[PDB]
């Protein structure tokens, strides 16, 4: 009598069903134990993880999180990982749930163009963190080498409409967040843990505009969350919802009824959420600087009717989401594209600077640029813009305070710095504002904001 | 069947009753659904973060923590913000617990001199934070915006003696901890989660000496603790005593008799305390440079009959809460305002000193300068202090070790750094000692202190 | 009726067993309450924290953590604070689960060379931390002052075959990382939470290698896990097993079934374990960088049979534990010694670096340097390292990419850069590399290593 004891394996060997982010493979749907075999390839790649901006990847299975698996308590595991031939370094695996040293890493050791095996026993029921167990361990978990396994109940989970698979995780750049180019991977950052981007399935806008999540009034939605980390600790929270219930690895323990709930660093939680009015609702780290200033946001959006009576409010917009409410800013990739190839144009320039200006800007001078009189000057035909467009590329870096006048309209107000931005998006926001709204018209480049911000 | 169906509103409807912390509005006291208006207004607005020390916060009614909310699950609320006709910025807020996209962010939306409106069912239960969600969500919560909604269940929360209302929040100011002036917002360490400030109420000594929380012996005392955040996770603990429960949010779970807590950062707990014996009861963040470097510490003073069986010990004082000890430290706010206006007398400087010599000094060398022979040498009519006034700027800023000799008694020990006092702190400790104790009298400026930080 | 009222205290006192870790005293084994007297001694001394590494840690009873107490809940204990005539510092201590202001912090103020005492009733069962309450706090926590106190239920806890303790802290030196010497308190890291090492009772290894705890298939393994801070959370996680249970302080709730668990900063808790597969089990901090780049390791060992059926796979090794799957490190603290002696050998070195090889290096290169042709060039003969030994030093430091060939043999792949290694273990580690498998020979000193790091 250990724990999840149900058997020797019956039946034929089971060939695993791994998925990619965001999905699940189905539920085992079975009542005996069985000798289940997994092949998870490790492959190393360059990836978007934000728009214009490549890092080199490690991941299980192409994606980030890695393939999802999912067998059932009382299992036997054959474990197979291949590391592909072109793969520069070795890797292995650490599954929690496993029982037994490194969690399969000493046996699963892999060089590149090779392939272990071990086999494990699941007898732990619950949703488990796996990850990369090759020394330096923080540089291969910091380059995305985690994922979930989830070891089912014998009776399996209760139905639900939908099952999802949200990771977060903590990445470290050389560069800082929105510098365009391919990234390295920044050791003093991460030992730091000071990471440039915060993000859930490894990718700015991964589950944000187009690529939301989507569930209907009155379905109930099962969502799988790990945290990878390495180093970060989530405030998981959902924004305008609540979870039904969470519920941390294998634990006997069930929260029900909560909207904030801290996840450790290599942890991982089932929630349960229940539609109730249609809109879009944001999964984040309620470390706010995380979902707002380095991508920690994730969209579960709502189909139906609207429950007056419960809330009368309209959708998220670009007030609180910022960039983010829009389907895409693939114009940002686009732009970016053009600068590397140098045939970038005043039209890339001016659809990736309407992109970026979304809540960045429009939040106080309108999605039209008519401000607001007396309270937040226009953009739209400024005289003031016109009188000096390149002092605009200050006025963004460095802010505006103090008495002006625009359109012949008295301000006394306080635009603060926005000197995170890069020199690539000033440009860009410029752009589009000098070709909107009968501005004069011309361009703003990268390098006129690179002088400007070197200007002291 | 959604939860918190108690039927529509009944009778007329109710003005929601808010209270400024640390203050919470009473009970419901009422058995039926109701419609409830709340009409909430921003104010940005300059306060004292710290004694000299001024700070442009953006507020929910005036406070931060903002106003309290108090409701009743069922209930129907028309939420109205006005967002003040002085107010730079445009903001809106998230209610957690709102069920809806935003927690009622788009609908809320409001430019200064401007009042929006949007309706909700509270159909969850439990204490939850609101915040400002206006791009930048991590500046406006920075800079203050955030506070609490208490959905009660509909038989109202247990009777207690006393309910109070705390909040933590992380602060990031361009100038370090306690330099003094007007010390604008620093996006850098927000971004970096690296804040200068840690304080319950929005301000150090916000809740000690003649601002501390009071019950007696033998009383219980609810505490709505919130986290406003944005971004710091609070290690919550009562120093000296235990919480016979602490309940996140509305959840199901409740933990009973801990003493240390983990707080989301968003998150808010209620937390029950039985007065058992008396003296002060610290809260505090038990990541400790927090509670004692940063000013994250409140005071629960509790009045009556000392039990000896029990505990035999004396009350808290400046060895453990420093220069908090003491009621107040309105001499340092006094000796600060005199600096500006250029009328900063000797007797200005040493009220400031002896309020900061407390904890900082006096742990050593006494609250009267005796030191202990041969352990810690006097600054009591100090022959080697007299020997070079200016030296013991050097001593204070960089520490000092090796044999010396004091009033002809040998030390050898070790004085560490104390770097991080500010050369106002430095000046004003330094021209205390110099004024007490027969000591030789003059004065030591802040100037002086800048010039022997900047020797290397 | 308060909690914990068993009675005034019966028989005869006893004097209370204090253990050193990761030992524990035995269970009180009583069914009535006593007066307990409790002597602990505070000293202040020099010890390794890291090979080659002192500081100056402040103690409670000559360990970090101090001294483990235990008592009955409904106790009488009197708490004798000692303070080492050779302490240069006050100290006192405020231990959780005493009820009374600063948990004993006023009474318990104690000069060197004077004694303190103070009575408390145990009225709250559980595991509390306990630690210095003098100003500054932060620093006397950060220098090593926390232990743990437990309060037994007055039935005792459940038997098991081992109670051992375990006690995480985080750590702020001037110097990086195992840069060797007497290091000292850094209080500008402390106070930005950015500690150098995060380390389990108080050194690297202190739990690992020959310093493993142990016990065999089958036996029951309650751990006392303290989290001293003073400013970090534990995400608290066992490699390759589970908890059967993990309860908070002297909460009521009980989590079982869980592997990774958030431990506040002052928070502690008690797990169990049951071994069920031989091989080495790691408590870690699953912020990774802490557990893999900080010393966050600790092991427990288990003796006994295979259990094919439930996991297949090896023992840990070097791959994951790196330079602690070894004994221990002693070569380098002896190389160290020899270096501030002036009498380094080349042997010194070699061996030295032989420990720091395997993980650091061997994970690619083998533990026999013979690589993996065509994916890891071999160290051993390698005729590309004897073509130039002193571009080694460039390659340790900063990496290695682009097309090579070694022994006749082509490469293209990368070498990351290892720039966190000191000057001293990359000369040591190189010199080890030229004096095995037929290498040149020579040596490579610290001073050569820090002229390459200081080319640009
Ligand atoms: C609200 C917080 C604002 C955000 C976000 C942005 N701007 Fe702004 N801007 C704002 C104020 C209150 C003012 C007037 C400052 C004063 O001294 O009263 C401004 C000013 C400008 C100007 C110059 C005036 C004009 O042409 O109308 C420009 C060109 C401008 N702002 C552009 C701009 C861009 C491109 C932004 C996104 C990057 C942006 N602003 C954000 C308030 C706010
Ligand atoms: C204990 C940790 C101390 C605190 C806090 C402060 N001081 Fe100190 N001081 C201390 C020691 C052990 C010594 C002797 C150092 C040695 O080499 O043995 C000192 C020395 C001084 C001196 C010079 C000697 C004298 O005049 O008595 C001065 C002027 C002095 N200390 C002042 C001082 C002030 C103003 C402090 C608060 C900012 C302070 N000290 C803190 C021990 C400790
Ligand atoms: C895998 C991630 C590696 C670790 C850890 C270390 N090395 Fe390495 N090394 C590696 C590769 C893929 C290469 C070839 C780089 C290329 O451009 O293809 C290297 C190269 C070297 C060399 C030069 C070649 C040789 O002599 O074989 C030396 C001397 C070397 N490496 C030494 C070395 C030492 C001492 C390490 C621990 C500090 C170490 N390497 C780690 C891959 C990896
Ligand atoms: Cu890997
Ligand atoms: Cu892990
Ligand atoms: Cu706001
Ligand atoms: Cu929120
Ligand atoms: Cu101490
Ligand atoms: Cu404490």
């Amino acid at each position: 009598k250990l724990p999840g004891d149900f058997g020797p394996p019956r039946g034929e060997p089971i060939h695993a069903v791994l998925t990619s982010p965001p999905l699940v493979p189905p539920p085992v749907n079975r009542t005996y134990p069985a000798k289940v075999i997994v092949e998870l390839e490790v492959v190393e790649k360059e990836m978007q993880i934000s728009e214009g901006v490549s890092y080199t990847f490690w991941t299980f299975g192409g994606t980030v999180p890695g393939s999802f698996i999912r067998v059932r308590q009382g299992d036997t595991v054959e474990f197979h990982l291949k590391n592909h031939p072109s793969s520069k370094m070795p890797h292995n695996i650490d599954l929690h749930g496993v029982t037994g040293p490194g969690g399969g890493a000493a046996s699963s050791f892999t060089a590149p163009g090779h392939e272990s095996q071990f086999t494990f026993k699941a007898l732990n029921e619950g949703i488990y963190v796996y990850h990369c167990a090759t020394a330096p361990v923080g540089m291969h978990i910091a380059n995305g080498m985690y994922g979930l396994i989830l070891v089912e109940p014998p009776e399996g989970l209760p139905k639900v409409d939908h099952e999802y698979y949200v990771m977060q995780g903590d990445f470290y750049t050389a560069g800082k967040y929105r510098e365009k180019g391919l990234q390295p991977f920044d050791m003093e950052k991460a030992i730091d843990e000071r990471p440039s981007y915060v993000l859930f399935n490894g990718a700015e806008g991964a589950l944000t505009g187009d690529k939301a999540l989507h569930a209907k009034v009155g379905e109930t939605v099962r969502i799988f969350v790990g945290n990878g980390g390495p180093n970060l600790v989530s405030s998981f929270h959902v924004i305008g919802a609540i979870f039904d219930q969470v519920r941390y690895e294998g634990g006997t323990n069930v929260q029900k009824n909560v909207q904030t709930t801290l996840i450790p660093a290599g942890g991982a939680a089932v929630v349960k959420f229940t539609a109730r009015v249609p809109g879009s609702y944001v999964l984040v780290d309620h470390s706010i600087f995380r979902a707002f200033n380095k991508g920690a946001m994730a969209i579960l959006k709502i189909d139906g009717a609207e429950n007056k009576l419960v809330y009368s409010g309209k959708e998220l917009d670009m007030v609180y989401l910022g960039d983010r409410a829009a389907p895409n800013m693939s114009a940002v990739t686009k732009a970016t594209q053009a600068s590397v190839s140098g045939t970038l144009t005043v039209q890339d320039q001016v659809q990736a600077g309407r992109a970026l200006f979304a809540g960045t800007c429009s939040v106080c001078h309108q999605g039209n640029g008519a401000g607001l009189p007396g309270v937040f000057p226009p953009l739209a035909k400024s005289d003031f813009l016109a009188a000096d467009p390149k002092r605009a590329m200050n006025i963004v870096l460095h802010g505006l305070n103090g008495k002006i006048k625009v359109n012949g309209q008295e301000y006394d107000s306080v635009m603060p710095p926005m000197t995170q931005l890069n020199d690539d998006e000033v440009a860009n926001i410029l752009t589009y504002v000098l070709n909107s709204w009968d501005n004069p018209g011309g361009r703003v480049s990268a390098e006129d904001v690179k002088k400007v911000r070197a200007q002291p």
